[PDB]
């Protein structure tokens, strides 16, 4: 009974991104987070592996965490070279972290349902 596409084993609820005062969270506890990938969306998602972020909407150009299991954002995962993470994240910040845009780390879900830790930018 393998999971359906982009459905995590632990279920959507634990992967729903939930807005909160200091910043968004997910209930799943990945155990050791060492993010080395960037979750892209919108017109900026043109290459990479498809990945979904639950509890998030894109209705304009910067994604919004909402906390509804009916909201989903389907983007693409850009994997950084494992020793280049600082360099890539610094450049990513300049490219995407415009004024009022925030950076975080989220668990995205891949086609086979497996999760992965990724940086992302949101408001
Ligand atoms: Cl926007
Ligand atoms: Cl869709």
């Amino acid at each position: 009974a393998p999971t359906q596409p982009f459905v995590p084993r632990k279920g959507i609820d634990k992967f729903v991104v939930r807005p909160a005062p200091v910043g968004p969270f997910q209930l799943v506890s990945p155990g050791v987070s060492e993010p080395s990938t960037l979750f892209l969306y919108g017109e900026d998602a043109y290459e990479g592996e498809e990945a979904w972020l639950y509890g998030v909407k894109l209705t304009a150009e910067v994604a919004v965490p909402t906390g509804v299991p009916g909201d989903v954002l389907k983007g693409k995962l850009l994997r950084w070279p494992s020793s280049s993470v600082k360099e890539k994240l610094k450049a990513a910040d300049e490219t995407y972290m415009k004024e009022g845009v925030k950076r975080g780390v989220v668990s995205v879900v891949l086609q086979d349902g497996s999760p992965e830790q990724a940086y992302w930018y949101f408001q």
